[PDB]
């Protein structure tokens, strides 16, 4: 069941907007940049960031989709700044899988990672470059990220089964 | 003599814009917020942030100005979120004085600090909540912050003498 | 009611030992340093630190006791690196009162901050230089630090009515 | 030219000792922990950390060696806390290669990374869990790590043409 809300629609909107500005700032423009969404909600987050960047800089950013699932759609990559987008950073194992998939498709100038929430408990020396919000959790708790495009609403909560 | 430019006009713009978004985000809105610029350059930086915030939230924010030297433009304080604004965070000593002044005027809910650049070398346990850019410097180097309103251009550089 | 135990005697012991090494490391030896314990329990932590450092460096370190009650023990301050020692870093207002109290005694070369736990919720631009453990908490939760010298046991827990 | 010495023998000594306590501290001991050094100097730093951890816990930590050139030696992996050890963390591409190598030999409980120096300029979403010293650098500077076992002396410096 749901224990508590840690991000409402407004907090998610402001977080994603501030991230877009962070991406633009740390790359001095989105030139050579590419957003690649993971799983399902990461893709929707990626598309939102692309629109925000486009809205801010006037330049559009390519959005690609990556389907990990196993290994535990095409796009630029080569000599590009590949920014992975995902909803929650946990153990970090998915990112590793995602990185292999990126360099299996080319050689990027670099790979970055943007997540809506970092809930800690990393099991790999991996960190997000951009973070919507750091949400302290116990190892057993569950982070549920709901996005309007798939869940009907924007909300991040902590659950416990 | 100018040793190196660490922030050009565009970098300063993207930093101040991102900071404005960080400010609204952590405060979940502008309500109760008060920007207090510190003598000279910190004042202009507070004005620029106040404008960016207004542009973002559709509502303006109270902007006061603090002359730390004079302490040896009034504004709200009590139960307010006072965001001190300065150009460079250095030893941190100047910030303590700024805190004493703010609380001389009232009892704020919180005091925050935003600086364009944090050049390290603190001599007190004070850290900025918002930082335009962290600029490592030696103990002998000088940080020169130029703002268009006073120096004709927006630029941050490292000087040696 | 006790909601959780976040540090047992072994964790506390290992955090304190590691901090002693961090203190020596960041100051390139303990020459000119002074450990000033705050309130009540910060005094014991400072004593344990002084003892650990002594056994590591083979050189003793001055220990003072500061009561910050008035700001909310004849020890060296001026020209010294005053390392404040407290049990918990919360809003940081205790630190501001402590910095004021230290400035009424002398002119330190610099002031640092070491705490056993940082539970977040800062209301001032203050951060510890050394932290035993970051214990995320809700605003309504209480951090209880028990030390053998005063409570019969070493333990840090989270309480809430 | 050697334009700056960032770590001398004593600093390295105190940094490694501090790292050992941190490692033990975050793992609540070393039970199930394995140290794995890469390239050449990482191996030496791993042996040292291993030596330091023995004097603290009274038990040896397995030490493995990893040759990465073929990615761009025994030790248990599965269910173990594998601690990668390298001298410098730069782009982080070596670490990604090192990780693939680790999970090629098994399924560890977690993989952590310890490095003597972090010089920034990450090109992958990788971070070290234990850092001897963060040394800011320009893109054209080079980090040279000298260890007595191979270079006759312990020293970290910044070089530039």
């Amino acid at each position: 069941m749901q224990k508590a809300v840690v991000m409402d629609e407004q907090a998610i909107r402001r977080a994603l907007t501030r991230i877009a500005h962070e991406i633009i700032e740390r790359n001095k423009g989105i030139d050579g940049c590419v957003l690649v969404g993971i799983k399902t909600r990461g893709i929707y987050l990626a598309r939102r960031l692309a629109e925000r960047i486009e809205q801010i800089e006037g330049a559009s950013v390519p959005v690609g989709e990556l389907d990990i699932t196993l290994y535990r759609v095409p796009f630029p990559v080569t000599e590009r700044n590949v920014i992975l987008v995902d909803d929650v950073l946990f153990t970090g194992r998915t990112v590793r899988a995602a990185m292999d998939a990126v360099m299996d498709l080319g050689r990027p100038a670099r790979i970055q990672l943007a997540v809506l929430v970092d809930r800690g408990h990393r099991e790999l020396p991996i960190r997000a470059d951009f973070v919507g919000k750091n949400v302290p959790t116990s190892r057993s708790e569950l982070i549920v990220v709901e996005l309007s495009e798939v869940d009907g609403i924007d909300q991040v909560s902590i659950h416990e089964k």
